[PDB]
């Protein structure tokens, strides 16, 4: 597993809204399978993507899931760590709905780090993504040291926080159910 220089995931996770990052999403993602109340977690089935010439991370994953050889007589959680909660305007909130509808054997999770609402349609995409059966949620500190733990080439340094990432979690978590409400 090639693991994420820690600037780049700094850079890209940072929940702060003065910190400039629309160009650009990173989408962290585990796949576990669902057994009798047990998840078999598939470390294989780890990586990371972010959007390449034109194509957002979100449509990327989708692109890499036949790869995965998922059973379709199985249950599977797919987990989402994404710097950037997902589009209406581009096609990815309607292509992940699209997606969940034909494979009713994943469930997806996604954790977003800050709203896209560069968006005009920002909440339709949040709302879209919910009734599709996706659980959508802010990232907390926990989610980021995990991230941070997992996908970051951190060589056994401890993750360090920003100023603020409390407060801008608690608040965007604020916006986030009331828009879901
Ligand atoms: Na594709
Ligand atoms: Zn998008």
């Amino acid at each position: 597993r090639y693991l994420m220089d820690p600037d780049t995931f700094t850079s890209n996770f940072n929940n702060d809204p003065l910190v400039l990052r629309r160009r650009q999403t990173y989408l962290c993602y585990e796949v576990e399978r669902l057994d009798n109340g047990t998840s078999v977690k598939m470390d294989q089935h780890m990586g990371f993507l972010c959007n390449e010439s034109g194509r957002h991370a979100e449509l990327r994953f989708l692109d890499l899931v036949p790869s995965l050889q998922l059973d379709p007589a199985q249950i599977y959680r797919v987990t989402w760590f994404i710097s950037w909660s997902p589009c209406f305007s581009w096609g990815c909130a309607g292509e992940v709905r699209a997606f969940l509808q034909e494979n009713t054997h994943v469930r997806l999770r996604i954790k977003a780090a800050r709203i896209y609402d560069y968006d005009p349609l920002y909440k339709e995409a949040l709302q879209m993504l919910r009734d599709a059966g996706a659980q959508v949620s802010i990232m907390t500190y926990d989610e980021f040291e995990y991230c941070w733990d997992t996908f970051v080439y951190r060589q056994g340094c401890p993750f360090q926080p920003w100023d603020g990432l409390e407060e801008h979690s608690q608040a965007l978590s604020g916006r986030l159910r009331a828009i879901l409400q």
